[PDB]
This record gives C-alpha cells, sequence and structure tokens, in this order.
C-alpha cells in the first residue's frame, strides 16, 4: 500500500511509500489516513508515532497532479478532497502521542501540511519546504495557516504562502518550521520513547489548548496537574528516584 | 507636499518617503497622506504588490518630527489628533488588501519601526537598524503596534526593545525575526510576488489576518473562501498553463 | 535566608540563596516569594528587578527532592505546593516593573519556570535549561506552559517538555528561550533603570494584555497613552532634551 502503519514496540511509523511519484498524496490516501491514526491509538503500548517516506527522498510533493488535473471540472471531487485532507490535517494534529515528522527531500504543499501537524520536525541535509498554492490560483486551507502561523509567525508565513517559493533545510531550521536538523529520528525517539505517557499525553493537550485560546490555569487544568499524583507513572518515578534507578515507563 | 508620494508602475505600486533632510521622519500631515495614497493604490486593479521604501536610501524613518514634537509638546489637541491620524495609518497599511513589503536600508525608529511592523515582510539591507523609543521620553507605544511586534518577536523580545529604546542591527533583527530577509534590494522579491495570482495572496492574506485576530478553526466562510478558488479564472490559468508548460499569467 | 530580597535604589535583587541544594526551591521558599514582590514594589524608588543566584552557579536545580519524596502521598502538601507555586508565577510574571533573570548555570524545572515568569533573560556560557517532569509522571502548570509556547512556539515547547531533555545557552538563545547571551546583567540593568518607569509600567501592562487575548485598541488603551503626555516624565523628557542634557526620570 502507499501508506502503511507499522507498529515496533513503543514506536508506531506511518509510512508514505509511492517513490514514482515523489510521494504524492492521492484521495485514497487522504482518506486512508485517519482510520491508520485509529490503529496506532488503539494500541497502549504506542510511545511516539513517526512520520516519513518508507524509501527516503521525498517527504510527499503534496497533490496527486494526474489526478488534480483529471477533476479540475469535478465539484464533486473538490468538495470530497478539502473535507479528507481537512479531516487528515485536523486528527494528525491532534493525536494522543507526541509525533514527529522525519523529512528527508520535498515536502510541499499538502506535504508541508502533513510535516506542520505533527509536534516536531527532524529536517536532514536535502529537505526542502514549500507551500504552493498562489501558483495554481488556489487558497491553503485556514487550519494549515494556524499550524504555519504558530511555528513561524505572520512575516515568514506571508512569505512563504505568497511567494510559493521554495525553502532549504537550515532556513527552516533558522525560522522554526522545523526544530531539528539531523539525519535520523533515532536519537529523538529514544528519548520521547523513554518518558512518562501520563505526562506527554496531559502536556500535549495542555499545548493544544493555548493554542485554541487559552490564557489561564481554570478548575480543570488544576485538576488534571493534581491527578499526576495519583498515577501509576508517579508512583514509578518516585519508587526509582528512591533506588537510584532509572524509571520504567 | 511631496514628502510621502505614490508611484505607481503596472503590478508594482511603491509608497515612497521623501524627506532626506529630517532622516524622513514623519509629521502629522504625513500621516494624514498616508492612508490617502493607499486608498489610491487599493483603487488600481492591475496591483499586485505595494512596496514601502525610502526614496533616497539611507534612513527609512528616523521616527517623529522632533521640532513638531516640542512645538506641540503642551498641546493636547495636537496630541489627540497626532494619535488618531498614527493609529488610522498603522491599521490601514496592516490590512491593506494586496501584498506589502518593507525595504528598510538604514534607521528605522519609533512611528517608523511602526510603519514596517504593519507591511507583511520586511527586507533590511546591511545598514538598517531599529528601535522603539517612547521610553525615552515618558511615552507608551500603541496596543495595537505592541500587537504587530509581539506577533514577530515575542513578548521577550518586545520587552528588550521597548523597555530600553535600544537599537538593533540589521542581523540582531533578522535573527529575532523582525525582518524575514536580508538583502540590497526588494527586485527579486517584487518579482515573485507580482507574478503569482492576486486572488490566491488577497485571500490568504486574509486569512493570515483572521488568525492574527484570534480565529481558531475553520468555519462556512473559511470553506466557502477555499471552495471558491476552484471556479476562479486564476486556477483554470494555473492548470491551463501547467498542461501548456508556460509560466501562468494571472 | 534561603531566598531573599537586597534593594539598591532603583534596582532590586531577589537571591537564591540555597547551594547546597543547587538552589532547589522548598514550599517554604515559594510562599516567601510573593512576600518579597510585595516589598519591592512597595519601594517607589525601585525600577528593575533582577532575578539571580546569590553565588552564581545554578540557578535553580528545580524541586527540593528531599521535599518531593518525603511528602510523595501526601494530598495537602501537593495541594499547598501546587497554590504556592502557580501564586509565586502569577505574580513575579505581573511584577509592575521589568524583571531579568540573569542564569549562569543548570534552570530545571520550577527554576526554568522562574526564570520564564521574568521580562527577559540573559544566560551566561554555562547556562543550561530543562523542564523535566515527563521523567517524574507529572504534567507542567498550563500557565507555564503558555509562558513557554509565547516565547519559543510549540514545536520547541513540545520538544523540550517531552523529551526533559536539557538545551545549552546558544540553543536556548537560538530557539528565543533566553533575549541575551551575557557574563553580567549590569549593562541591562544600566539600560533599565534610567528609561521613564512611567513607561516601563505601561508597556509591560500593554504586552501582558496582548498576551491574555486582546487584539485592537480599545478606550482604556487609548486612554492610557493619552494620559503620558499629562506625566512628569514626559515634561522631563522634553525639558531635558530641550536643556541639552540627560534625562533625569
Amino acid at each position: 500500500m502507499s501508506l502503511r502503519l507499522e507498529r515496533d514496540g513503543a514506536v508506531a511509523r506511518l509510512l508514505i511509500d509511492r517513490a514514482d511519484r515523489r510521494n504524492a498524496f492521492s484521495l485514497d490516501m487522504w482518506q486512508r489516513l485517519p482510520e491508520l491514526l485509529a490503529e496506532a491509538s488503539g494500541d497502549d503500548a504506542l510511545r511516539v508515532l513517526v512520520v516519513k517516506s518508507a524509501n527516503g527522498g521525498a517527504f510527499c510533493a503534496g497533490a496527486d497532479i494526474a489526478e488534480l488535473l483529471a477533476n479540475k471540472d469535478d465539484a464533486a471531487f473538490h468538495a470530497a478532497n478539502q473535507q479528507a485532507i481537512n479531516r487528515a490535517q485536523y486528527e494528525l494534529a491532534r493525536f494522543r502521542l507526541p509525533t514527529v515528522a522525519m523529512v528527508e527531500g520535498d515536502c510541499i504543499g499538502g506535504g508541508c501540511g502533513i510535516a506542520l501537524a505533527c509536534d516536531m520536525r527532524i529536517a536532514a541535509p536535502a529537505a526542502r519546504f514549500g507551500i504552493t498554492p498562489a501558483k495554481l490560483g488556489l487558497v491553503y486551507p485556514l487550519h494549515d495557516v494556524k499550524l504555519l502561523v504558530d511555528l513561524v509567525g505572520p512575516g515568514q508565513a506571508r512569505r512563504l504562502m505568497f511567494t510559493g517559493g521554495l525553502i532549504d533545510a537550515n532556513e527552516a531550521h533558522r525560522i522554526g518550521l522545523v526544530e531539528l536538523l539531523g539525519e535520523s529520528e533515532d536519537a529523538l525517539v529514544g528519548q520521547l520513547a523513554t518518558v512518562s505517557s501520563f505526562s506527554t499525553q496531559a502536556i500535549k493537550s495542555f499545548v493544544r489548548r493555548v493554542l485554541d485560546g487559552q490564557v489561564a490555569d481554570d478548575a480543570d487544568s488544576l485538576r488534571v496537574f493534581a491527578s499526576a499524583f495519583e498515577g501509576a507513572d508517579f508512583r514509578e518515578g518516585t519508587g526509582a528516584f528512591l533506588e537510584k534507578r532509572p524509571p520504567v515507563f
């Protein structure tokens, strides 16, 4: 399959495997993505989801161009495609566990949307980023405009979206589009896999609350904080600390 | 008075600050003039990008006309009118319908920094310097402009600059996100901005403004705007040009 | 005297003085902090508050570990500690005057919280930063999640909070966690102490309104702006300029 899930204990990988079209997404792939997220989310052992190319190279060149051109006069297709992309983007960005995009090549348009929906991004030296709807007279979904502005601010967001020009790995790192430069996700994934999954999931939800406009602590966020002390992970943390050993979460 | 003037050149318009003998400092009449020139530029259907720059290079804008400030220091009526005129100019520049670029080649201070902040993006040449200096005279900065600054550089850097009134150079402005690009000239960027879809740039600019105004999710309107693109002439030109392996002419 | 306040005219110093526990905070230090803020705030001569270690080295290694372990099953302690930390953080972040954190060593967990609640941070070359609740199965308070996201954005915030990994002074500077690199706060403090305190206090409040979600000027903010022209600092600013002398605010 051109989009598949691999589950390897604490780590799952969402793999994009369509090298002959530079990992371009078709409508069926967009529709499939939420199903794979649901499969991954149902695994209690999972600690981190990695999104990456199955074969290195391009991360995702964006829209399937043959599909775009074949359906350029098809209103039903455009509506279905809009909904599928928006669903996929919405769900990926709110996946319960930490998510990492490993970008080793071109990450364009809808591909950039996928990367933006992950919690953090690692860029290898060949990585390139761009958002190109202005080159076809199209718009970017507001959900994804917000993901972009959240990371790089409105100046860089407009620079990228108005021009549709590509930027390289170092510039993406400089402007905050990617958090890390590196050849592999292994080191980061190792760190993410060993911490408390109670903590990561709760903190992830707090960050989302802040991004959705929450300004101060309220009764619920105070309760979530306090609930940690009743949890098994806190008991493992304190027990491990007393025994001078690493906690095993 | 031609201390602020508009040049319209097809797809590109230039809002030129032309008061070299006062280092491009703004007087009240220039603040009044600014939205009038924006209205003229906006009425042009052929326009694709507005560039804000010095007519003569050097200083972009050294801030408030100091002679005017001192002469009117006890004049409450002047202060009221000046506050409202500046706030109108800033508000309108920040919401200009098309892409705007500030080309900064020298000192960009106070209200001058306000103008640069109200553009969509900024390019800084090597001699560009930036500062917000109201704390040196016991003044405040408008909340609208505080927000423009915090949007770009965050509250730590915003407070560093506004509390001290100290200047930063082009490289530090670039590092903290006050300017998006370093360069001697706007020509390359303007060329890119002039040749993309103006349907796209205007719609996207409005989306970014909705996000900055606190919009969190897509709604009926934003979903409609997105869908409307496929009914547009620019999309038809885009796909037609792609099939013919030629550049689109939007 | 683990936490103490020095008042030196225009400059006050909140000094963390517990070197034998790497400046770790106990409950009583958290409770003492707002009392010292109230004392500082009552001084009309004050222009800037500096938060720093009394003895260089670590800024604050985080929670008093012996205290944490001794109270691991004490619900009353957890409630009191949560309340004290949140109050201290809330009040420090809203102190009426400019605040500067001078970080010369490790700044971890609750220590990073204190640093984040200052207006700006200077890091010396040995400074290191980390937020580590995920290593103990705990959450970070939403107020402090917001302080972090405000500075570094959601990507870097999640990188730091999910891994609990430390970053060095240069990376903290690169991602916007600290505003300045330097060995000493003296130059910055000199600059802050000589500007208008009418201006700094008013501007600080405007920045806070923006962080709390204010998007446009309103009657109140227009009024605050206009009120500057009736103030003694504006008269001193213009009078000094006319007399070609430095202003004395």
